[PDB]
């Protein structure tokens, strides 16, 4: 009768990671570095940086109205560096790829209808749009199983890939987490890895059955725990073969086209805003970054098992226009009253959201991969204390 | 007591987001038209005077770039230096990497996840909020093109939240509690006129008077200008408005944008699949609302996981609901193309106005299901 139960009982859900070099991330990463370089200099600078990455070249398009003196070239190739593509054999180099530069004042129609001449604390949404916060004790961190091994999967290749112990890495990686899970009344309990994927770019020495052994060996089993790992995983590890060709010449990437890599893997929710190159007055950002901060606080508070959170804005309004809760059957409280204690405890102005997450300081392109969500050290992930 | 809010929002054509989603599906469109068998990834980046085309292509067509982009920009009515962007003078760059060239076991393409979701809310099984959001942005490119509100310019976004309650998990829409718009316009039109009309001819036009009262919330031109707009007001890229496409943050989304993609890309071909799934279980009358989950890895024909979640909605079991999907279903990327009839230059209508809940898509099409 037990695999009736398991077949009943269970059910699979699977969320991908990239690494630091898979195309759609370099452009992130690099939208990021160009914010950061902006803030260190000027606080309240107005940064929307879109890049677009392809074989040879990194374009920035975008607006960005700001007192800094920032060297586009530098902060670039700085981050091409960083992420490892220095030589024509890994198919990028940042010393002699081409950087394009397309960018102009944020519209001043936007300006005047968002921020100037006022308050901070009245300073309106920087767009209309929807965002979403999540989150679930499955974990100590409060997201989801699947979404962080994928992303420790990625981070353990660039670090042994950077120590030299699997110097025939290169920094373009993709990962992906199915797992086994059962419930408990809403809540999500897993059980198992069920499926692994690790495709990781590499270089010409190496042998498939190598490659295949070690990100078993010294990548999987140094992230996984051992109790979800058993007999019956399906690992497909450089499923496809070979993986010399990668970064921007393998396939063009744009900023903001892993939105669901960068938040939970595909549960809860998501508005569609992307993050990075982003300043704290573009809602999509600052207002998913409070949106997680309040379902964190009800888990962590003990109010919900897992929760999800909707805020809404318009263009130059200060106050959300909707707040919502689902809290997936896992609170004794109705998702009213859960409303109710969100609204007495939060305050999502985007001009108080900033003070309370402190998103003036250039801490953003630590975010731009392995996730916004469930790290160390960010403002965001500190449970508020809920009274009510 | 039981009611909740919910918000969605959608863009109109000349959105500079949705400009870069049309002309990717154009090129492919474009190819699709000369070789049926083009493997097409074409990314669009949107400006100030500037379409930038990058990605890969492998195909027999010989496209002619600078006529599929600036026939596309015309057509969305970006035609003049007054509105911020003209197809007649734009600088169009081509960095496409083009090369020259049993289906069933064709692996897929990526790994990846998608999501296919329904709801027995509208006719169309999809969500009021973003069926309303599209159908206001529809509206103004109608007024806008037919010159009553002469005005108007193609940059727009709108946004609907309403007010539902819930039938043990199916939602059944109350009202209409709050509406954004936000749409480009001339120099001369007043701020008080244009919030007038976007009132009486553009919500009341779209919106059932049902929905309407006097305590509905309008944020209507709530920026108070916007004369700026199109890619000289906001960088526009393809695969940035993906919530938009799909069900407006209703159900799930696995990441993958769809536009300038062929077929053989899973994040497309499985999450058209997946929709088509979700629609026949709830026309079926299986479920009330249900979401499906698909993933794949690269190299690998058969699906690496297939998960539903019915939202309560159903009498079956999300497994039982999981073995008619295995029964009724082949979700290998090479079926769902012969199933779906996917070789054909249909994309381009996908691009503005979501890819779901429309006539004559064949992923609209419920299945019959055998069970
Ligand atoms: C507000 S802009 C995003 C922020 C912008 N990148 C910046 O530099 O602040 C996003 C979208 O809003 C719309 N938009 C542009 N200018 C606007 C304005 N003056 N008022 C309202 N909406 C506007 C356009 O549809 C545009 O694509
Ligand atoms: O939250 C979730 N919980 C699932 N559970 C299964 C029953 C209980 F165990 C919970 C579930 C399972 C399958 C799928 Cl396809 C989505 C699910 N989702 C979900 C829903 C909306 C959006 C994103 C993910
Ligand atoms: O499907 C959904 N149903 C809601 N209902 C309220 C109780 C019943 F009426 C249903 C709901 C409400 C608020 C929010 Cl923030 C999300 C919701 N979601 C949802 C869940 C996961 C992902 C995307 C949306
Ligand atoms: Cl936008
Ligand atoms: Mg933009």
């Amino acid at each position: 009768f037990h695999e009736a139960f398991i077949e009943e009982g269970t059910f699979l859900f699977t969320s991908e990671s990239v690494g630091e070099g898979h195309p759609d991330k370099i452009c992130d990463q690099i939208s990021d570095a160009v914010l950061d370089a902006h803030l260190q200099q000027d606080p309240d600078a107005k940064v929307a940086c879109e890049t677009v990455a392809k074989t040879g070249m990194i374009l920035l398009a975008g607006e960005i109205t700001s007192r800094a003196a920032v060297d586009y070239q530098k902060v670039v190739r700085e981050a091409v560096k960083h992420i490892g593509y220095d030589d024509s054999s890994k198919g990028f180099d940042y010393k002699t790829c081409n950087v394009l530069v397309a960018l102009e004042q944020q519209s001043p129609d936007i300006a005047q209808g968002v921020h100037l001449d006022r308050n901070e604390e009245d300073i309106g949404a920087g767009d209309q749009g929807l965002m979403f916060g999540y989150a679930t004790d499955e974990t100590e961190e409060c997201m989801p199983l699947t979404i962080v091994l994928a992303h420790k999967l990625n981070a353990k290749l660039a670090e042994l890939r950077r120590n030299g112990t699997l110097p025939w890495l290169r920094p373009d990686s993709k990962t992906q987490v199915t797992v086994q899970y059962m419930q408990d009344r809403g809540a999500v309990l897993p059980i198992r890895v069920h499926t692994i994927v690790i495709s990781v770019q590499h270089d010409e020495e190496v042998c498939l059955d190598e490659m295949r052994d070690a990100l078993k060996e010294k990548v999987i089993k140094a992230v996984v725990p051992a109790k979800y790992l058993d007999e019956d995983t399906i690992y497909h590890l450089q499923p496809s073969g070979r993986f010399v060709i990668g970064g921007p010449q393998g396939d063009a990437g744009l900023t903001g086209r892993k939105i669901i890599v960068d938040t939970y893997g595909g549960w809860g929710a998501h508005g569609g805003g992307a993050f990075s190159g982003k300043d704290y007055t573009k809602v999509d950002r600052s207002a998913a970054y409070a949106a997680r901060w309040v379902a964190k606080s009800l888990v962590k508070g003990g109010l919900c098992r897992r929760v999800l959170v909707q805020v809404s804005y318009a263009i130059g309004v200060s106050h959300p226009l909707s707040i919502s809760i689902f809290h997936y059957g896992t609170s004794q409280k109705s998702e009213r009253e859960l409303l109710e204690i969100v609204k007495k405890n939060f305050d999502l102005r985007p001009g108080v959201i900033v003070r309370d997450l402190d998103l003036k300081k250039p801490i953003y392109q630590r975010t731009a991969a392995y996730g916004h969500f469930g790290r160390d050290s960010f403002p965001w992930e500190v449970p508020k204390k809920l009274k009510y």
